[PDB]
């Protein structure tokens, strides 16, 4: 009975195995987009991923992750709320079985189709392991995803999940540029969280970025093919993978843009 999104095993669940789930610093929040204000005090944001090095994609059962080589700096993010310097190790993506659902964090309550979460470490603390037990351990650059127009720089993630369709399947998944699923602007707005996944650590310094990008009917059809359970056992589709709304509690969500 492990986790997972089910009505037996999904987020309303969680708490019990991981009772920080009904913690002061969960994940995802409604951005309430009046309500938060714009900081001065923000750094520029810098997403350095020229050298970035992708070395494979996996099926865990609840997502797919796209991993890259993190064993020195090549893909950073710093600046804007962060402070010092942030190593890219994957990005994956939540989403759903509709069009109108699938995103984790909502602005003014609206859902996207889905939501990209690039996941970097605070290299101060040397490994991930470690840095996901520290308040300012991870930084989560997420971007929204609508369906409209094809995103190119995704088609070729979109056509090697056909190798990874169930859980525990990996596929070599070298010289994938991530800057190929950034939008033009990085306008964002940021507050402090948690994963959005158990262990649900509240360790992450969320930068949700404003623009979303377009992908097309076809590509996110092909997200919703793939499978949350193993190979050869009944057909379960890997579709509504997010976590709804939480609690904003005692923060504030700032903007980066007036
Ligand atoms: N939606 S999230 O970015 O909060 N998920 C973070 C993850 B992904 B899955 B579970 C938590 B652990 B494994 B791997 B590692 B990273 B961290
Ligand atoms: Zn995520």
């Amino acid at each position: 009975h492990h986790w997972g999104y089910g009505k037996h095993n999904g987020p309303e669940h969680w708490h019990k195995d991981f009772p920080i789930a009904k913690g002061e610093r969960q994940s995802p929040v409604d951005i309430d987009t009046h309500t938060a204000k714009y900081d001065p005090s923000l750094k520029p944001l810098s997403v350095s991923y020229d050298q970035a090095t992708s070395l494979r994609i996996l099926n865990n059962g609840h997502a797919f992750n796209v991993e890259f080589d993190d064993s020195q700096d090549k893909a950073v993010l710093k600046g804007g709320p962060l402070d010092g310097t942030y190593r890219l190790i994957q990005f994956h993506f939540h989403w759903g079985s509709l069009d109108g659902q699938g995103s984790e964090h909502t602005v003014d309550k609206k859902k996207y189709a889905a939501e990209l979460h690039l996941v970097h470490w605070n290299t101060k603390y040397g490994d991930f392991g470690k840095a996901v037990q520290q308040p300012d351990g991870l930084a989560v650059l997420g971007i929204f995803l609508k369906v409209g127009s094809a995103k190119p720089g995704l088609q070729k993630v979109v056509d090697v999940l056909d190798s990874i369709k169930t859980k525990g399947k990996s596929a070599d998944f070298t010289n994938f540029d991530p800057r190929g699923l950034l939008p033009e602007s990085l306008d964002y707005w940021t507050y402090p969280g948690s994963l959005t996944t158990p262990p649900l650590l509240e360790c992450v310094t969320w930068i949700v970025l404003k623009e979303p990008i377009s992908v097309s009917s076809e590509q996110v059809l092909k997200f919703r093919k793939l499978n949350f359970n193993g190979e050869g056992e009944p057909e379960e589709l890997m579709v509504d993978n997010w976590r709804p709304a939480q609690p904003l509690k005692n923060r504030q969500i700032k903007a980066s843009f007036k």
